[PDB]
């Protein structure tokens, strides 16, 4: 029993983190096989960051200008290319600790673990979600760029995020490992405002299921609703619309608890309309939306 | 910027987790050097757990009855002893992945990372605190016993917790790595009620400092207070008394923000008396008490 905001074990990713230096800029790189992936803004002077022309800036860079250090050992860079907003640095040594891995581009509402690093060294691990506005709410200081987000399926690490920048509002933007930003963001020090940070409804419902499973049941009511009725209330409260696809995904939690998805919707409707009245659910005073239905099943069943 | 509930990178501890089986009971063990540490209740039938006499139960156990598996390789047990509520299984092979380590007994209010494991395999990592009632609020299913809590100082893992049991109220009790329970708890399936779970005041104040550092400042007020006045309010709200030792510990956060500790106390006093009024601090609707002042400094400064 008990339900915690839980990250994947980070060891498989720790073994992949390196330091990348170009000129006076140091940030983190991901070493998989004989390639080191890092944010392309490693080539910029903070002056360059105002309006950088990356292709033009890159012309002035040779293999030997990219200093890649794995622990206290230097890797030999034998090639470099830009793919979207990442650099791929080819090194002469395959990372001996390369896990089984995939690059995935996640959807908004999907959760992942971040291994926050500075100078290629791990400082911490925490759980995030891709927000519906394609930001993440992370913990990233100068030097953390190139830190990665991931999921693990048993022995296979799916890398989904690389950290690139902080918006003026202190929320975070980054890329998949093909260098494509989540959302409309660009690696430039310019006016970039996030859109509405809506609540991930399907994740809230998953977490309400988790609460019931773990004995927190006070919010279960006598009501049901319909997707359309629920969705009118969702809209009003800046919650994402609930689809039949979301209902289908919640089916196993429905099955386990015997609470129909639409009944749990009606409970969530009353919590939105009535608030918590000073009560808590799984030690939270607000409705948590950074657990997926898969997260709840995984944690509640003990998958390794 | 941004402030997250952050665990230590888990890799150094992942390399230490093994499976221990005695009869039909499987749980986790910690392999450091040529010793495997696990809960002594591994020797019990769930029948035994009602009123176990561990010394008597242990007489019936030989080295060869303790099945220790590290990945898919069996370790040879050449000795076993009971120390308090843990077994030490001597194996013929030093764990080649043994990190630098210490065993520490932490105080209430101190935070640590848990690597939740099943069958010696890591499932997740999350941040806990030793509650003032010597429970922890974890996430532990059957099979998770022998999972450990730890802190890392650069390269040295301080092990502070081993998971042993769930109270009827779904909170958790365990031992240090010398097998001594935190609090009054015993490894027996009996009536064990937790005392008052008080709020860790010094940690709340640390987290209020973290909020200011990260731009969440709405709760800063025009008031100050004294330790004695604050403490009258703390008592009323089931907050731990604040000592000058706590004020001293918060000094660096005071220095960095320019907010005197007693001023921040007066802010916390008004939040206790007035509530949050539907507002949030660092994305929380309640006052978070599972960050230590050291945690806030570490995360805000980017220690690896
Ligand atoms: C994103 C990231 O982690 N980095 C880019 C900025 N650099 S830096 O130019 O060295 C720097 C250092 C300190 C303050 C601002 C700043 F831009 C660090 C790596
Ligand atoms: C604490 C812990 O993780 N364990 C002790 C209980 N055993 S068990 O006896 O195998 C068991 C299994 C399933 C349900 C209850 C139960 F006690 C597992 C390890």
């Amino acid at each position: 029993s008990g339900f915690r905001k839980m990250a994947f074990p980070s060891g498989k990713v720790e073994g992949c983190m390196v330091q990348v230096t170009c000129g006076t800029t140091t940030l983190n790189g991901l070493w998989l096989d004989d390639v080191v992936y890092c944010p392309r803004h490693v080539i910029c002077t903070s002056e360059d960051m105002l309006n950088p022309n990356y292709e033009d800036l890159l012309i002035r860079k040779s293999n030997h200008n990219f200093l890649v250090q794995a622990g206290n050992v230097q890797l030999r860079v034998i090639g470099h290319s830009m793919q979207n907003c990442v650099l791929k640095l080819k090194v002469d040594t395959a990372n001996p600790k390369t896990p089984k891995y995939k690059f995935v581009r996640i959807q908004p509402g999907q959760t992942f673990s971040v291994l926050a690093c500075y100078n290629g060294s791990p400082s911490g691990v925490y759980q995030c979600a891709m927000r519906p506005n394609f930001t993440i709410k992370g913990s990233f200081l100068n030097g953390s760029c190139g830190s990665v987000g991931f999921n693990i399926d048993y022995d296979c690490v799916s890398f989904c995020y690389m950290h690139h920048m902080e918006l003026p509002t202190g929320v975070h933007a980054g890329t998949d490992l093909e260098g494509n930003f989540y959302g409309p963001f660009v690696d430039r020090q310019t006016a970039q405002a996030a859109g509405t940070d809506t609540t991930i409804t399907v994740n809230v419902l998953a977490w309400l299921y988790a609460a019931v499973i773990n004995g927190d049941r006070w919010f279960l009511n006598r009501f049901t609703t319909t997707l359309n009725d629920f969705n009118l209330v969702a809209m009003k409260y800046n919650y994402e619309p609930l689809t039949q696809d979301h209902v289908d995904i919640l089916g196993p939690l429905s099955a386990q608890t015997g609470i129909a998805v639409l009944d749990m919707c009606a409970s969530l409707k009353e919590l939105l309309q009535n608030g918590m009245n000073g009560r808590t659910i799984l030690g939270s005073a607000l409705l948590e939306d950074e657990f997926t239905p898969f997260d709840v099943v995984r944690q509640c069943s003990g998958v390794t």
